[PDB]
């Protein structure tokens, strides 16, 4: 086939590809009950995403979805990575401040909704409703920052000050990142139609590969995930 964006997917299997394999020989020779938990956490992000990015490499996890007249080019390999890779990195942020299990399962729930609702909105076929599926699920992920931003870095405060400060950084990241995705989908293949499907891929793989291998250096290299 050989689409324009296939550069953005092979770069983004590559670096995903490193990230695992480093956070997993970083994770195995750690002793530390605590740690290895964050450890086989942070090193599956990756994971998923690079068997996603190298299957849509592949030529899979791509759908022409019709709407706006035209046979629009959808990759749906993407959610089936975030459905587990976006729900994993907020067990990370959740264990790392003690958030309770009541929070955890409410903070999870609400990201099944925002993949569920963004999948089903990039698959329907009436244009506008595309926009009312996108509308709740940016609903649902502005639930989940407003608990990261307000509750999170509420709890984090009973945790010592290397604790607070790795998490603050955590969160910042991904309130900076996650925000962006929303956009993305909107100019873009799912939405407008205005930003081209191959410089989408690589604003999404930018995105992707911070919000995980970032986001796992930084978590990773903290002396916050010991027990
Ligand atoms: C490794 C992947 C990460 C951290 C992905 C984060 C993805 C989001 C915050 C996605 C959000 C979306 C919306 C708010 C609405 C429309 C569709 C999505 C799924 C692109």
């Amino acid at each position: 086939t050989g689409r324009p964006e296939w550069i953005w997917l092979a770069l983004g299997t590559a670096l995903m590809g490193l990230g695992t394999l480093y956070f997993l020989v970083k994770g195995m020779g750690v002793s530390d009950p605590d740690a290895k938990k964050f450890y086989a956490i942070t090193t599956l992000v990756p994971a998923i995403a690079f068997t996603m990015y190298l299957s849509m490499l592949l030529g899979y996890g791509l759908t022409m979805v019709p709407f706006g007249g035209e046979q629009n080019p959808i990759y749906w390999a993407r959610y089936a990575d975030w459905l587990f890779t976006t729900a994993l990195l907020l067990l990370d942020l959740a264990l790392l401040v003690d958030a309770d299990q009541g929070t955890i399962l409410a903070l999870v729930g609400a990201d099944g909704i925002m993949i569920g609702t963004g999948l089903v909105g990039a698959l329907t076929k009436v244009y506008s409703y595309r926009f009312v599926w996108w509308a709740i699920s940016t609903a649902a992920m502005l639930y989940i920052l407003y608990v990261l931003f307000f509750g999170f870095t509420s709890k984090a405060e009973s945790m010592r000050p290397e604790v607070a400060s790795t998490f603050k950084v955590l969160r910042n990241v991904t309130v900076v990142l996650w925000s962006a995705y929303p956009v993305v989908w909107l100019i873009g293949s799912e939405g407008a139609g205005i930003v081209p499907l191959n410089i989408e891929t690589l604003l999404f793989m930018v995105l992707d590969v911070s919000a995980k291998v970032g986001f796992g250096l930084i978590l990773l290299r903290s002396r916050a995930i010991f027990g």
